[PDB]
């Protein structure tokens, strides 16, 4: 489509069906959150096209706003371009940059990482976890998410990893979200009801088997 954005995402064409990068996922949910209409074409990893190489370095996400348009990788670029263009709805964030830092990176060491390493880096996943468990519990007046009862720029980033963690480390590890983590359960229970999230909901089927391709 040269009519609206699209967003190059990792998916399975032969099936239209999109699959599980959480970046890919940040960026779907921003254009979501705002409303924006987008198209999406799926990348098989398996078959990546050559221009995606020169483009982004063979990743994804990528967008493409149109003919004139180049392509642009990095969520990271793509959220900041996109509250640039489109002020309105508004993702921006309260929220400081350190919490939920960590998160990925720990979770993926404790997923695919030495052993020795393991107990250390479940002591600080569960920092961050209590790190995003305050933070909304002292701004639940303003609502369940970080952006209170809408997308903020912090869920477009953080809830992906959130959903990666909490399936992925129930499944290989038997670990489980602690239930005294009441505001990140409220929180889980609150983007699963969202329509923004069930737009683009992969499900977990597609993170296990994201991340049996390292495991």
């Amino acid at each position: 489509s040269n009519i609206v954005t699209t967003i190059y995402v990792k998916g399975d064409p032969a099936k239209n069906k999109l699959l599980d990068c959480p970046f890919c996922h940040r960026v779907l949910l921003a254009y979501e959150a705002k409303k924006l209409p987008y198209k999406m074409e799926y990348i098989d990893f398996d078959n990546k096209p050559a221009w995606l190489l020169e483009a982004s370095g063979g990743k994804v996400p990528v967008i493409k706003e149109g003919p004139d348009a180049p392509y642009m990788p990095d969520s990271d670029v793509i959220v900041v371009h996109l509250e640039k263009q489109h002020p309105e709805p508004s993702l921006q964030s309260s929220v400081p940059a350190e919490i939920g830092a960590k998160l990925f990176p720990n979770f993926r060491a404790i997923l695919i990482g030495p052993a020795a390493e393991v107990a250390d880096k479940v002591a600080a996943l569960e920092e961050q976890l209590a790190g995003m468990d305050d933070y909304l519990r002292q701004h639940e007046a303003q609502g369940p998410l970080f952006g209170g009862q809408h997308l903020n720029g912090t869920d477009c980033s953080l809830a992906p990893k959130l959903y990666h963690a909490v399936v992925a480390l129930k499944h290989f590890k038997g670990w489980e979200l602690p239930a005294r983590f009441t505001a990140l359960h409220k929180y889980l229970a609150a983007l699963k009801a969202l329509p923004e999230w069930q737009h683009v909901d992969y499900g977990t089927e597609a993170i296990i088997a994201g991340w049996e391709r390292h495991i």
